[PDB]
């Protein structure tokens, strides 16, 4: 579906994208993210330059993000990126934690962990600040960098060594209050996904195997990447109840004077979001951006070449970037007389610019735009009258066009299994399965090993149950014990 419209004489060129989406999955996502400026290797592995194009996003991410959960009350905080060993000690990888050894040339007596994650760092003040029910709910957020040596082959945005992330860290004094947090973080990530990113994502619980073994429940957004058949984690939200506070004392006087320990909640978005995005979107062309995180959504291209555009010509472009702007359309108008149109259509194309305007003498004479939808190639001629109401309109149609392409993309990449039988062919066609299955550790510690031998996992228990089980009678897909509901599986990043 990615090499399906007109490529033009400049997108075949190599400032274009050579590699093809679907047959070299690889080399197409790297020189997306590199030809569109987004991405810069660094010599460090695992580690990546966020170019403005790409940082964009995130900042829009963060930007919609923060904005969200300040109307559930969460402030923002920061703690510092160092932890001592003492505290860390007591998914924990030992590996993963960098350790700073020395300042200068000397040698530090207990070495001091960078961050990996902050319930080290937060919660033993959590517990100095939280005395009383009154102090709850106390609702703590951080954006920060987090580092972590990845064993795993790192990949730009989904897995790197340092990426950026959010992280809210909530105490309750009821486990009902902590896990509507939970489902209404859950429901946030799920909108940053879909509403703003264009990008399906299943609701789910994960499961007993699968979850964050610090917390009660972890229900997560799973994501999936056709042209490599496996999914990816979205984001994450725990039901962390006591296990925390338990371990470091956060425990707080209740009404009538008992002492309780506080039902926290945790949650997590990385700049993940943004390379699930691209995977998601782009095309043999390049960059498919949504419009609501696209760094220019409007690119008003002149025709002209070699000299510069004329007075008129200048004053129509600065008529409808004025109107555009007032109608709250990012937009740029590239009238570089250096390079020939076709070269300017490419570049922008390659950088997922969701329209250009090409303004010519018959645009002029006309007061008219020519408009090149970026994902489609639809093309239109609107009077500038009618910008002010059709380019709000189109930015809507193109998000909404996004989100129900990707979406049928990802329905089709489900299939049913009822058996063992059939689960392995339907992961051979990189495609998910959701089964009957009984929800036992030891299932999930075969079913691992099994497909392992020819791995496949529970990737989550969706909350939409949309197939139905036999009261008595519906078997696990795996097992001899009776499903309980029906589970997304398939291999994961
Ligand atoms: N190295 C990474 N780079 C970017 N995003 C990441 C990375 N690791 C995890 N994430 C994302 O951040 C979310 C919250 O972090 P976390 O729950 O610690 O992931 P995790 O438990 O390490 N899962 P995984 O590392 O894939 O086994 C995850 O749900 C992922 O979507
Ligand atoms: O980090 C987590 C759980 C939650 N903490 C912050 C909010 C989002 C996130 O899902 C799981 N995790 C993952 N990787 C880790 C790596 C190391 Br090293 C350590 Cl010490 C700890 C962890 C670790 O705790
Ligand atoms: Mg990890
Ligand atoms: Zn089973």
């Amino acid at each position: 579906a990615h090499h399906h419209h007109h490529h033009s004489k400049e997108n075949e060129s190599l400032l274009g994208i050579t590699a093809d989406k679907i047959t070299s999955f690889a080399d197409w996502y790297s020189q997306v993210i590199v030809k569109s400026e987004m991405i810069e290797y660094y010599d460090i592995s695992g580690c990546y330059i966020l170019r403005p194009w790409s940082y964009f996003i995130w900042e829009t991410i963060q930007s919609v993000f923060d904005q969200k959960i300040k109307q559930h009350d969460v402030q923002n905080a920061y703690f510092p990126i160092f932890v001592t060993q003492k505290k860390l000690e007591t998914e924990g990888f030992s590996p993963e934690v960098a350790w700073v050894t020395k300042s200068g040339k000397s040698d530090l007596a207990e070495p001091i962990a960078i961050r990996p994650t902050s319930e080290t760092i937060m919660y033993p003040y959590f517990a100095k600040w939280i005395r009383s029910h009154r102090d709850l709910p106390l609702k703590i957020n951080q954006w920060t960098s987090i580092v972590r040596w990845e064993f795993k082959h790192p990949t730009p945005f989904i897995r790197t060594r340092e990426f950026l992330w959010q992280e809210g860290h909530t105490a309750h004094s009821t486990r009902k209050e902590a896990l509507e947090m939970v489902d209404i973080i859950l429901n946030e990530y799920a909108s940053i996904y879909e509403d703003l990113l264009a990008t399906p994502v299943v609701k789910g619980t994960k499961s007993e195997n699968e979850k964050f073994p610090g917390g009660d429940i972890t229900k997560s957004i799973e994501g999936f990447i056709p042209e490599i058949g496996r999914a990816v984690q979205a984001a994450t939200s725990h039901l962390l109840g006591q296990n925390f506070s338990k371990m470091f004392g956060v425990e707080f006087e209740d009404e009538k004077g008992n002492k309780e320990y506080a039902h926290q909640t945790s949650w997590g978005l990385t700049t993940r979001a943004i390379g699930v995005m691209i995977m998601t979107h782009g095309d043999n062309k390049g960059l498919v951006l949504p419009p609501k995180v696209a760094p220019v959504q409007v690119i008003i291209i002149p025709i002209i070449f070699k000299t510069v555009i004329t007075e008129e010509q200048k004053k129509i472009c600065n008529e409808v970037e004025c109107i555009l702007k007032k109608a709250g359309v990012r937009v740029k108008i590239d009238d570089r007389s250096n390079y020939t149109p076709g070269w300017k259509y490419n570049h922008w194309e390659v950088k997922g610019v969701c329209l250009r305007f090409e303004v010519g003498p018959r645009d002029i004479e006309k007061r008219s735009v020519r408009v090149v939808v970026r994902d489609n190639m639809e093309k239109m001629d609107i009077p500038i009258s009618e910008l002010e109401s059709k380019i709000p309109k189109l930015l809507e149609e193109f998000q909404n066009r996004l989100l129900f392409k990707a979406k049928q993309r990802q329905n089709e990449s489900i299939i049913r299994v009822d058996t063992f039988d059939k689960v392995m062919d339907t992961l051979n066609q990189k495609k998910m399965v959701i089964a009957p299955w009984c929800e036992d550790v030891s299932c999930e510690e075969e079913i691992k090993k099994e497909t392992a031998r020819l791995a496949m996992k529970s990737l989550c228990i969706p909350n939409d149950q949309i197939f139905k089980i036999e009261e008595g009678k519906t078997k696990c897909f795996f097992c001899d014990k009776l499903a309980k509901k029906f589970t997304l599986f398939g291999r994961s990043y």
